[PDB]
């Protein structure tokens, strides 16, 4: 064999909040399709790659959703 993926799910961090300002921005779910709960928590990886959004909950909902979110990170490139 060669090698297996090197994936993991390490401890989710704090979403950067600010100030009440004018332009801000409300509405918070969980990423996860089935989770309508408060996003308060953000993907890491996400950050780094380059994904809108990516607010989970909390860890213990983090640590399944993560199963498929994982998934989202190799989306389906193309070249046109
Ligand atoms: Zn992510
Ligand atoms: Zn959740």
């Amino acid at each position: 064999a060669e090698e297996e993926y090197a994936e993991d799910c390490p401890e989710l961090v704090p979403i950067e909040t600010k100030n009440q300002e004018m332009a801000a921005v409300e509405t918070r779910v969980c990423e996860t399709d089935g989770c309508s709960s408060e996003a308060k928590l953000q993907c890491p990886t996400c950050i780094k790659l380059g994904i809108q959004g990516s607010y989970f909950c909390s860890q213990e909902c983090f640590k399944g959703s993560w199963a498929t979110h994982k998934l989202l990170h190799k989306k389906a490139k193309d070249e046109k």
